[PDB]
């Protein structure tokens, strides 16, 4: 039934994941991580918010493996699951920026997202009607590549949304005195195919990595092996992205 909603609407929310306290703790760890990488500078700082946070930070690694999220994603996609990317979407207080309706460009580099991919948008803060939250366009995922079917993604801190990658969406400005933080996770099955180029992903359910070179979890925040794997994987992914545009 979760899959029935997901397939008709192109999304499903709320999905329970973290408690309010888990969400607040993860937000603290995330802001600590951001301060740290801004202090280090360079490659980590540039790529702080995407696309492989889970490979260097423990809080991200811990969210993407959360059993509630993995169970829901399996409900939607099957028992074989990989983490393809992670993103921090942060709208700071009184952020006057808007985002037109659009589809995340990542879909273009993947073949099979139509039936074997989903993005989990975890709320680290609440998402209210005024703090610059995401808006879905119901049914807009059909045919892959309005304003009357817009649905505000309103979540308690710790809950998450799950949407098809062909889902149109927008964001308004954060009209409040508190920054809005969200963590997005791209989950795929081994039946998704990189349209062009070498790619890598992290096995989280099953034993089949498909066409993706297997990544591996950090033993420790910024463990040097994790840092090297991070450089390699982010360079790989950015070559892919550059190629598909
Ligand atoms: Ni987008």
């Amino acid at each position: 039934d979760l899959a029935e909603r997901f397939r008709t609407d192109g999304f499903v929310f709320p999905v329970n994941a973290l408690t309010h306290a888990e969400a607040e703790q993860a937000l603290a760890e995330c802001q600590t991580y951001l301060r740290a990488v801004s202090a280090v500078g360079g490659a980590l700082a540039r790529y702080a918010a995407f696309p492989k946070i889970h490979l260097v930070a423990s809080w991200a690694d811990r969210i993407v493996h959360h059993p509630a999220i993995l169970d829901a994603v399996a409900s939607l996609l099957g028992p074989d699951l990989l983490v393809w990317s992670t993103n921090l979407f942060i709208r700071p207080a009184y952020s006057g920026s808007s985002l037109a309706w659009h589809q995340d460009a990542v879909y273009l580099g993947l073949d099979g997202y139509q039936q074997h991919a989903a993005r989990v948008w975890v709320a680290l803060t609440d998402t209210t009607i005024a703090n610059g939250t995401m808006r879905y366009a119901r049914g807009s995922h059909l045919h892959g590549a309005d304003e009357a079917a817009a649905v505000d993604v309103l979540l308690d801190a710790g809950q998450c949304s799950v949407h098809h990658l062909a889902m149109a969406h927008a964001s308004g400005p954060n009209q409040t005195d508190t920054g809005r933080f969200n963590f997005a996770i791209d989950y795929i099955t081994p039946r998704v195919s990189p349209t062009a180029g070498e790619d890598s992903a992290l096995l989280v359910r099953g034993t089949d990595t498909g066409a993706f070179l297997p990544e591996r979890r950090p033993e420790s925040d910024f463990d040097q092996a994790a840092l090297n794997d991070f450089y390699s994987a982010v360079t790989r992914r950015q070559k892919r992205i550059n190629q598909t545009v």
